[PDB]
């Protein structure tokens, strides 16, 4: 009730279905730059009571194509419980394990307070997380500090490392539709990236990332995606046909 | 020399090469409400000396797309010469006799002033003025006072009018691009939309738009076009295989 754009036509998350999306072969692969970060300084990884974020240096640039650049912020998890799936988005009804979210600003702002509701102004990259047969190295570096932030509201340092090996190596195949933010205040105006591959945790991983973190109240922080929101006339575009 | 914004990257006007455009079918017809002005009130033409203007009143709303809305402010135009085409934009290397331009302003942004520079803060619809047979009704509502504002920087107030009666007949098929401002500041994340058919006015017409304007010192406002810009990697969009 309290954040009116929670109740807008054009909500995200959305349920994919890619026999009803646009090819457009404008969209172009993704470019990242400066995500292979050094060891310091630090990052700061924190159990905010509704999910795990990374807080991202200055200096992480990405380009959706030829002109439309963003910073990188932060980046979060979306996840499920025991024998539950808990991504947001979904693909023909199919919910997944999880969902990596790394959240960018437009060049053209300088805080996130004036890109909020602006087309464009902010932009969201989502990759699903499946069960793999190999711990995954680099989630493990999030994942391993997990116990030490399993309070509410708690929050550690982690060393830097390299941000891209968080999401899948195809930069190339993903959909990209305009949406909102999934937790209040809701703000429309969000491009949202998501990838068509998948990247791979082994089962104790993602039995850590559901089965560690405490939220608001003694409550598992658990099931922490927002459900499927119309797309309300919106056509999802498809890098590949 | 003035304005280093005007050697950016990202520029317009363009020179549009419909084989290399991009289809994309997310792209829907345009949506222009509010556009059928009534006699009174009046509205301001003025010679600026670089173009005519016709400032808009508030009301006429456009939509890009679901939840993309802009309103309109003004209208002006770019033309030649005796003999000597003046659109901004080229289609294989054609300059059309002249072009319009009605520039929005993005629904997310109050002021102008905060839109110059933020993608997607201004949208321009454009379209092409060639020479047919016949006197374009639509048209001679502005041409025909022209004349009483022959000095530069002089100004008169019409009646009412049809504005969307200026535009080309298919509101489906257009091309579209991310590019600047022609004139100084030249900032960039303005929305081009290129309507794919033209507008016919007379000769006679096309000679009075370009014959009777006075610009800055003693010269002729002619040929008030600026000059083709480099892609740069855009790839133009359009709305129809
Ligand atoms: N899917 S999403 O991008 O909409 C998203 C969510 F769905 C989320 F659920 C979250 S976590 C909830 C919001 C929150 C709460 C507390 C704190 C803190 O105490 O530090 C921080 C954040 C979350 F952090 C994000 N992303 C944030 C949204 C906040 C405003 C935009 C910029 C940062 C991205
Ligand atoms: N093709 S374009 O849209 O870039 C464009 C041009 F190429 C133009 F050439 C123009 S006219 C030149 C700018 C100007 C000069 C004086 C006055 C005045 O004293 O009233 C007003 C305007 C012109 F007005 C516009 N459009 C205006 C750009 C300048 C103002 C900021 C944004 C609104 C659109
Ligand atoms: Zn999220
Ligand atoms: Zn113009």
């Amino acid at each position: 009730r309290v954040s009116p754009a929670c109740a807008g036509r054009f909500q995200s998350p959305v349920d994919i279905r890619p026999q009803l999306a646009a090819f457009s072969p404008a969209l172009r692969p993704l470019e990242l730059l400066g995500f292979q970060l050094p060891p310091l300084p630090e990052l700061r990884l924190r159990n905010n009571g509704h999910s795990v974020q990374l807080t991202l240096p200055p200096g992480l640039e990405m380009a959706l194509g030829p002109g439309r650049e963003y910073r990188a912020l932060q980046l979060h998890l979306h996840w499920g419980a025991a024998g539950r799936p808990g991504s947001e988005h979904t693909v023909e009804g199919h919910r997944f394990p999880a969902e990596i979210h790394v959240v960018h600003l437009s060049t053209a702002f300088a805080r996130v307070d004036e890109a909020l509701g602006r087309p464009g102004g902010l932009a969201v990259l989502a990759a699903f997380l499946e069960e793999g047969p190999e711990e995954n190295s680099a989630y493990e570096q999030l994942l391993s500090r997990l116990e030490e932030i399993a309070e509410e509201g708690s929050e550690t340092q982690v060393p830097g490392l390299d941000i891209s090996a968080l999401l899948p190596s195809d930069f190339s195949r993903y959909f990209q539709y305009e949406g909102s933010l999934t937790t209040p205040p809701c703000a429309q105006g969000v491009i949202w990236t998501v990838f068509n591959q998948t990247v791979m945790l082994s089962a104790k991983q993602l039995h850590t990332l559901s089965d560690t973190l405490w939220g608001p109240g003694d409550s598992r922080l658990q099931l922490n995606f927002r459900a499927t929101q119309p797309l309300n006339g919106r056509v999802i575009e498809a890098s590949f046909p």
